[PDB]
């Protein structure tokens, strides 16, 4: 492309997708943190869902948002992580690698993908 373009020429580079998965690798220093106000634990029985963000942060950079819910990081699952340790546990690793998901990008959809749309099988006349 010219700009940093994908739909310029064809396509431009290549990528793969597979799932609405997002890894969000964040590289730390030395006092640095993700600013981000998570919620829920194991404590409680919940995921872990953000509802805040820093003005001016690692996370707010990448791309994070509240509403977003973080499946792992640093290869951990943070499915069943306490509350108190899901906050330590970000703001203690260098390498914080936050893989979201999209949660909330359409409204209700069902069939809102097909070339084809619905194909035809067993045939046989053709005359009329």
């Amino acid at each position: 492309g010219s700009s940093g373009s994908s739909g310029d020429r064809r396509s431009t580079l290549h990528l793969l997708q597979g799932g609405d998965e997002k890894k969000v690798n964040l590289v730390l220093g030395d006092g640095r943190s993700l600013g981000l106000t998570i919620r829920g634990g194991a404590e409680y029985g919940l995921g872990i869902y953000i509802t805040g963000v820093d003005p001016g942060s690692e996370a707010e950079g990448s791309g994070l948002k509240v509403g977003d819910q973080i499946l792992e990081v640093n290869g951990r699952s943070f499915l069943n992580i306490l509350h108190d340790e899901a906050v330590r546990l970000l703001k203690s690793s260098r390498h914080l690698i936050l893989t979201v998901k999209d949660v909330g990008r359409l409204p209700h959809a069902r069939t809102t993908v097909d070339e084809t749309k619905w194909i035809a099988s067993s045939s046989g006349p053709s005359s009329g």
